[PDB]
């Protein structure tokens, strides 16, 4: 919880960019490469670090990435999670990991989702993708460029499209009860491994006889107006596939809470 001198901030890789990009750094102000390693993250958009700032100053749970302080152009400085994005992380280990693991990762993302819900804060963003992996044992959430706190009298607010909610993509509505609806869209990452060719985009695409890589808005409604949803993947217990079709429920208040979904997915493991 420190300012980080940029002097003492060496440069190890490049860990990701987007929209953006998160440095793996070495902390060392002795000089003798012996110091922690971080991740940095560095970029109109002074209100939005502003905004993500405040956010992760407030945030402390073991399923939430850590934030560490500062270093100058303000820069973000992280926790590194050395096993990196559970996207390629369970591309890689595929053969070497199963069905528990997943369980035991599910219960970790809903745990932090349901720390978020408790401080009012709607993540958004949530995917395979920015959740990172700290060890074989533990998975904690990520990237809080689209976070927002939510006001004290007011439920929601008003701003890839495979992980939204049918308000988000219909009405640009975001609140907790969305964030269910794209947890169970992890749900479902997490059970196709994270496989390229079973990814949300792929199989939606798929779903709606799309012969282009970007979707349509509103062909993605009219799919999920039919009552249609993502399968069951192939590695999928029955009881998690029944939880993914909880969390996709078509009106938000008729979604099971992170606070419910938590303890189905720790017996599940357990
Ligand atoms: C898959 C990219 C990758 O390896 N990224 C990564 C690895 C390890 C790590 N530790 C900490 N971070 C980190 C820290 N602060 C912010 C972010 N932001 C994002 C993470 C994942 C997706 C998008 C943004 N990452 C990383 C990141």
């Amino acid at each position: 919880p420190t300012i980080f001198e940029e002097r003492h901030l060496k440069y190890i890789s490049q860990l990701g960019k987007g929209n953006g990009s998160v440095e793996l750094c070495r902390y060392d102000p002795l000089g003798d490469n012996t110091g922690a390693l971080v991740a940095v993250k560095q970029l109109d958009q002074q209100r939005d670090f502003q905004r993500e700032i405040q956010i992760l100053k407030a945030l402390h749970s073991d399923f939430i990435v850590k934030y560490r302080g500062v270093s100058y152009s303000l820069r973000l400085v992280m926790e590194y999670l050395p096993s990196g994005c559970l996207r390629d992380f369970l591309q890689r280990h595929r053969a070497r990991l199963d069905a528990s693991r997943l369980l035991l990762y599910s219960s970790q993302i809903c745990k932090g989702m349901e720390y978020l819900g408790s401080r009012r804060c709607v993540h958004r963003a949530l995917a395979a993708r920015n959740i990172l992996v700290e060890s074989e044992a533990h998975v904690k959430i990520a990237d809080f460029g689209l976070a927002k706190l939510l006001p004290l009298d007011k439920d929601y607010y008003v701003v890839p499209i495979f992980w939204y909610a049918p308000e988000s993509l219909s009405d640009n509505i975001f609140s907790r009860q969305s964030d269910v609806w794209s947890f169970g869209v992890v749900l479902y990452e997490l059970f196709t491994y994270c496989d390229k060719s079973c990814s949300p985009s792929a199989e939606f695409l798929r779903m709606m006889g799309s012969e282009r890589d970007v979707p349509a808005l509103s062909r993605l409604l009219e799919l999920l107006e039919e009552g249609q949803r993502l399968p069951a993947p192939p590695a999928c217990p029955a009881e998690v596939h029944e939880l993914m079709k909880l969390c996709w429920a078509p009106s938000p208040q008729d979604r099971p809470s992170f606070s419910a979904l938590g303890p189905q997915l720790d017996m599940l493991w357990s």
